[PDB]
């Protein structure tokens, strides 16, 4: 019952592969929902044609700013920002979908994918899914970071929406 969705990734417009994910809607149903339809672009604006801005080997893939490419954008299905809407799920390891954010109750549309545990995170960052298939894609992926985040080639979502 809880939604899948997938990334087609391109890396310099090349493609890659596929990531899909489940998104946990029977915990997190506003922040499962906000990441659904912005991935099917049901709403007129969302992640198809975005990037992964940046990637960071042992850590994360962070992507989700489809409007200023870069960290400093993105906005939500809701409003520009929304609250944080618990924190019932833990930063257990690689995989772990999560929200980035810049501070308390501030999700909009960018995210991170984990390819490290990162407890430290726990109780900040919203946990709403998790890589169900292509963890390889997302470790590929990974290999075009940096220590800094910037990464060597273009990562992005070439397509995306929802499976089943």
């Amino acid at each position: 019952v809880n939604p899948t969705v997938f990334f087609d990734i391109a890396v310099d417009g090349e493609p890659l592969g596929r990531v899909s994910f489940e998104l946990f809607a029977d915990k997190v149903p506003k922040t499962a929902e906000n990441f659904r339809a912005l991935s099917t672009g049901e709403k007129g604006f969302g992640y198809k044609g975005s990037c992964f801005h940046r990637i960071i080997p042992g850590f994360m893939c962070q992507g989700g700013d489809f409007t200023r490419h870069n960290g400093t954008g993105g906005k939500s299905i809701y409003g520009e920002k929304f609250e944080d809407e618990n924190f019932i799920l833990k930063h257990t390891g690689p995989g772990i979908l999560s929200m980035a954010n810049a501070g308390p109750n501030t999700n909009g549309s960018q995210f991170f994918i984990c390819t490290a545990k990162t407890e430290w995170l726990d109780g900040k960052h919203v946990v709403f899914g998790k890589v169900k298939e292509g963890m390889n894609i997302v470790e590929a992926m990974e290999r075009f970071g940096s220590r800094n985040g910037k990464t060597s080639k273009k990562i992005t979502i070439a397509d995306c929406g929802q499976l089943e």
